[PDB]
């Protein structure tokens, strides 16, 4: 039960909030909850693998950048844990 897709969607949120309060001005609501949880499902490591996100916003797909290095480990070891 050790479900790798939680420790993704609470990374999410914790990188979230980070990332969120390391910009000026702080965006609040740096990632929604809705896109942190299709994301942390899906585990898209690519622009073209996003589309099965179903619906993200152009604004969600830019600061969607500085979730890359998050998307990457956690699609990597969803096949580890």
């Amino acid at each position: 039960e050790l479900n790798n897709l939680r420790m993704t969607y609470e990374r999410l949120r914790e990188l979230s909030l980070n990332l969120g309060n390391r910009m000026v001005p702080p965006v609040g609501n740096f990632m929604p909850d809705s896109i942190l949880k299709k994301m942390a499902a899906i585990l898209p490591m690519n622009d073209s693998a996003f589309a099965t996100l179903g619906t993200v916003e152009d604004k969600y797909r830019r600061r969607f950048k500085y979730f890359k290095a998050t998307i990457a480990d956690l699609s990597k070891k969803r096949s580890s844990e």
